[PDB]
């Protein structure tokens, strides 16, 4: 037998984990011996498993399962439903859940190396993304996993496109979720995503690090404030696309490091271009970590 395949019969139920627009994640044990001993494992399934939906999340898994990175969560198997052909995605269970939740948890607690060590490996995962020509486009902490006090991983690719085989961008044309305090103004604007969006995303994910994900003081928050509370629907885009424009960005956290801040809005780039690489974020961020230590 496969340890790939697995028998949906057998996977018993322990708890919810995370729900998103269109999926789930449950905490299951996959316990063919019936006698409470077998693996745990995260299961992610479908809310409304249409066929539009099935056949990108087929991708979806076809993309984990062509990641294999120390900060990439590891891609186990797949199980099928008789008939509609219903899928269901095995991955490891990484015990100490999301980032964004584990960070609002301990708060400072965390000290700033260890907010560099997670955000060297994070992006070290883009990196070797990048290098298969995926774009991610929902870089955020709520997408990043725990697996221990030292190791993050980058745990969910809803989102995530293939580039096109001539081309550097993708461009989404009926956008579904879309998650715009983390876009960059040129995703906003023409939605066209493309290695330097992850890296604009990344500079906000670096932002709710040091913000310790304090809700007062998230992207959307401060967006919104920026922009002005009354803003609503289509007209936060639109006002958006004009204070990113005008050189609006996300504050400096309050006792964030210059070097680290200094990164971020070099993220926030609005000429495409001047982004810096992942393989030049994540030879920096290991200089100031070296320097820190
Ligand atoms: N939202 C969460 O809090 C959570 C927790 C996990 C998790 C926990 C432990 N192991 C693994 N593989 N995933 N995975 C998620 C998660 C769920 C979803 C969604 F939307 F599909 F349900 C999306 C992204 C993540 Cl990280």
């Amino acid at each position: 037998r496969d340890p790939t395949q697995f028998e949906e019969r057998h996977l018993k139920f322990l708890q919810q984990l995370g729900k998103g627009n269109f999926g789930s994640v449950e905490m299951c044990r996959y316990d063919p011996l019936q006698d409470n001993t077998g693996e745990v494992v995260a299961v992610k399934k479908l809310q409304h498993s249409t066929e539009e939906h099935l056949r990108d999340f087929e991708r979806e898994i076809e993309i984990l399962k062509s990641l294999q990175h120390d900060n990439i969560v590891k891609y186990k198997g797949v199980c099928y439903s008789a008939g509609r052909r219903n899928l269901k995605l095995i991955m490891e269970y990484l015990p100490y859940g999301s980032l964004r939740d584990y960070l609002q948890k301990h708060k400072e607690r965390i000290d700033h190396i260890k907010l560099l060590q997670y955000t060297s490996q994070i992006c070290k995962g883009m990196e070797y993304l990048g290098t298969k020509r995926y774009i991610h486009r929902d870089l955020a902490t709520r997408n990043i996993l725990v697996e221990n006090e030292n190791r993050v991983k980058i745990g969910d690719f809803g989102l995530t496109k293939v580039l096109p085989q001539d081309k550097e961008y993708y461009k989404v044309k009926e956008p579904g979720e879309s998650p715009i305090f983390w876009y960059a103004p040129e995703s906003l604007t023409e939605s066209k995503f493309s290695v330097a969006s992850d890296v604009w995303s990344f500079g906000v994910v670096l932002y709710e690090l040091f913000t310790y994900i304090e809700k007062s003081k998230s992207p959307p928050a401060e967006f919104m404030r920026m922009i002005g509370n009354d803003k609503q629907g289509q007209m936060i885009v639109f006002h958006l696309i004009e204070l990113l424009k005008n050189n609006g960005r996300l504050p400096r956290p309050d006792g964030c490091p210059d070097e680290i801040y200094m990164i971020m809005t070099e993220c926030w780039n609005n000429n495409v271009n001047q982004r810096p690489s992942f393989r030049d974020l994540a030879l920096r961020v290991d200089q100031i970590r070296d320097n820190m230590a």
